[PDB]
């Protein structure tokens, strides 16, 4: 049982859809953590209060060094608070802005961590569905940590999400409003692997219009510097038909992953 009086609030770590994430310290233990704050009014208007308990319940029951931890949760008159593990090295998103693109070693490494964390999520039939650089956080040793379980659900699901932010990571099945499996996360893995190497996602467009078309048609191209091995893994992953998409063990054992991964 927790309350806001139990914490000292620091600076904002980042901005959320329904609030903001703050750096904080628990007074009793001196424990540093991140407090994800969600406004009740905003959540009510979206009718997503049910999905919040779902994000809460799913994340709370996951233990993995490559998965952001959820210590607890509490609420008051106006807000719902999520006591998260603090990731000191920020988002993968911020890293990509800095470096423009990652090398094959860095990419394969992040992909390995994603795949481990993902395979483990899928073992509980848990699908993330919001895999993207802003939701991939970095630990003290620079280890990839999956976060933002806001749109997570148990597999299979037919649930429709509050439209995009960027439609860029969603598979055609989710976009078409069709039923989806753990395959959604595999598609996202292909999008992420491409973005890390190229600096931008494979179906990126100026409009939601063009993006939907491109995702639907699976219409993307590789720049010349992309290695043949990277092309194979990405190509294997971006299958329109979910069944075609490989398992995580195949991904984890891919020669390119094994050659440049750590
Ligand atoms: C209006 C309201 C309440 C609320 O007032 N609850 S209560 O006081 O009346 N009533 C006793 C459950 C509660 C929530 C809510 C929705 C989801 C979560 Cl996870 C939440 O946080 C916790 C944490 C620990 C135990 C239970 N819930 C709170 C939301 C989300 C949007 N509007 C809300
Ligand atoms: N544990 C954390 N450590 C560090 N930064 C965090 C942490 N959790 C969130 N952030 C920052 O706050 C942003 C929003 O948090 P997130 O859980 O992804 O919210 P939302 O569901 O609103 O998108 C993140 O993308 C990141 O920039
Ligand atoms: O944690 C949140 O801000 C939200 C809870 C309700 C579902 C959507 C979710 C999100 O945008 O990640
Ligand atoms: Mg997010
Ligand atoms: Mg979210």
């Amino acid at each position: 049982q927790w309350a806001l009086e139990d914490f000292e609030i620091g600076r904002p770590l980042g901005k959320g859809k329904f609030g903001n994430v703050y750096l904080a310290r628990e007074k009793q233990s001196k424990f540093i953590l991140a407090l994800k704050v969600l406004f009740k009014a905003q959540l009510e208007k979206a009718g997503v209060e049910h999905q919040l308990r779902r994000e809460v319940e799913i994340q709370s029951h996951l233990r993995h060094p490559n998965i952001l931890r959820l210590y607890g949760y509490f609420h008051d008159a106006t807000r719902v608070y999520l006591i998260l593990e603090y990731a000191p090295l920020g988002t993968v998103y911020r890293e990509l802005q800095k470096l423009s693109k990652f090398d094959e070693q860095r990419t394969a490494t992040y992909i390995t961590e994603l795949a481990n964390a993902l395979s483990y999520c899928h073992s509980k039939r848990v699908i993330h569905r919001d895999i993207k650089p802003e939701n991939l956080l970095l630990g003290s040793a620079g280890e990839l940590k999956i976060a933002d379980f806001g749109w997570s659900v148990h597999a299979p699901s037919s649930r429709r999400t509050t439209l995009a932010g960027t439609l860029d990571y969603l598979p055609p099945e989710m976009i078409e409003g069709r039923m989806h499996d753990e395959k959604v996360d595999l598609w996202s893995l292909g999008v992420l692997c491409y973005e890390f190497l190229v600096g931008k996602p494979p179906f990126e467009a100026n409009t939601y219009q063009e993006t939907y078309k491109r995702i639907s048609r699976v219409e993307f191209t590789f720049p010349d510097f992309v290695t043949e091995g990277a092309r194979d893994l990405i190509s294997r992953l971006l299958k329109h038909n979910p069944s075609q998409r490989p398992m995580l063990r195949e991904v984890l054992e891919h020669p390119w992953i094994t050659a440049n991964s750590s």
